[PDB]
């Protein structure tokens, strides 16, 4: 009922699909001004059938993953503040200890370094966003 309202603020002239014009109108109002080019590659990467516009079951299928996208990053992103016990976006090699501890994991350091060190790509001493999404896979 929600996806369905968001598909109506799309189309601006209730026709059941949305055009690449329609689309810009949608992303000016949000304070984004893509080309139309860039607006013909937003369409066509919704567009499954090719005729030129989004219709409502694609775009119900395209906001379907990119809820279950957003809700995966939510969620990794919560368990990756529990390890950045001070929140400065990086693990610590002493973060990473403390909370393994309560996850019921006795690690020495060079246990704990080992560790840092297989998701440290660049080469910080720590564990960033990024480089812990990457050891999630
Ligand atoms: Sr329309
Ligand atoms: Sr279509
Ligand atoms: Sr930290
Ligand atoms: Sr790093």
């Amino acid at each position: 009922a929600e996806f369905k309202e968001a598909f109506s603020l799309f189309d601006k002239d209730g026709d059941g699909t949305i055009t690449t014009k329609e689309l810009g109108t949608v992303m000016r109002s949000l304070g984004q001004n893509p080309t139309e080019a860039e607006l013909q590659d937003m369409i066509n990467e919704v567009d499954a059938d090719g005729n030129g516009t989004i219709d409502f079951p694609e775009f119900l299928t395209m906001m379907a993953r990119k809820m279950k996208d957003t809700d995966s990053e939510e969620e990794i992103r919560e368990a990756f503040r529990v390890f950045d016990k001070d929140g400065n976006g990086y693990i610590s090699a002493a973060e990473l200890r403390h909370v393994m501890t309560n996850l019921g994991e006795k690690l020495t350091d060079e246990e704990v370094d080992e560790m840092i060190r297989e998701a440290d790509i660049d080469g910080d001493g720590q564990v960033n966003y990024e480089e812990f999404v990457q050891m999630m896979t």
